[PDB]
């Protein structure tokens, strides 16, 4: 009810990116391609996607760029691109902000299921109110406060903090937390990238984290509350 979500597709290759054009409309999305890393940040903000697919390589601009780009601007949803060539760590990438990554070539429906996984969250959720250590979140509502002034977090992060704030006194594996999280039925050091990310936002120290915690030798759960 009852509009298309829209996928931007930054990649040179023209042939895939009309092959994503082609799988990703018979999947009920809207889509646009570029082929330069220098027209996202204005594609970005004429089209607002709900997620942007990003070639790690790319003429103008390459991807780790790209990421930096967008990330200043919002917290869209990004699946990195990557392929055996590139010349370029994609971890800088995840560290950047990309939400995930995949490798070429992949099959199309391991595509369109990363697209899905980032686009999950309903309209109109239920009322729910957490708390962990001393942060607040008001699930709905998408706000994450601490003594009343919000904090800003990507959607990643917050479906992050959320996960853990649920179930205080479970511990999840990096495993885990991937395929809940993420929604994988590979790479744990995604999980690590953003907590990371997600500490360096919510911790008042994230050198001394009171929020997200790690268990040594099996993972992360939710800080004391
Ligand atoms: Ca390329």
């Amino acid at each position: 009810d009852t509009m298309r979500q829209r996928i931007l597709v930054v990649d040179d290759d023209a042939s895939l990116a009309e092959m994503l054009t082609i799988v990703l409309r018979g999947e009920g999305f809207d889509t646009a391609v570029i082929g330069d890393g220098t027209q996202a940040l204005t594609a970005v903000r004429e089209l607002r996607p709900d997620l942007v697919l990003l070639d790690l390589m790319l003429p103008g601009m390459n991807g780790i760029d790209v990421c930096r780009v967008l990330r200043a601007d919002s917290g869209v949803p990004i699946v990195m691109l990557t392929a055996k060539t590139d010349t370029v760590d994609v971890v800088l990438g995840l560290e950047s902000g990309a939400d995930d990554y995949i490798m070429k070539p992949f099959k199309p429906k391991e595509l369109v299921a990363r697209v899905r996984a980032r686009l999950r969250r309903n309209d109109d959720e239920p009322a729910e109110m957490l708390s962990i250590a001393d942060v607040e979140i008001d699930v709905p509502a998408h706000k994450v406060t601490r003594n009343g002034e919000q904090i800003s977090l990507t959607p990643l992060e917050f479906d992050l903090l959320v996960a853990l704030a649920r179930k205080p006194r479970q511990v999840f594996t990096r495993d885990v937390l991937l395929e809940q999280v993420w929604g994988y039925r590979a790479d744990t050091r995604l999980v690590n990238v953003h907590v990371q990310r997600l500490r360096a936002k919510v911790e008042k120290d994230p050198e001394n984290p009171t929020v997200v915690l790690t268990v040594r030798g099996v993972g992360y759960k939710a800080g004391p509350p």
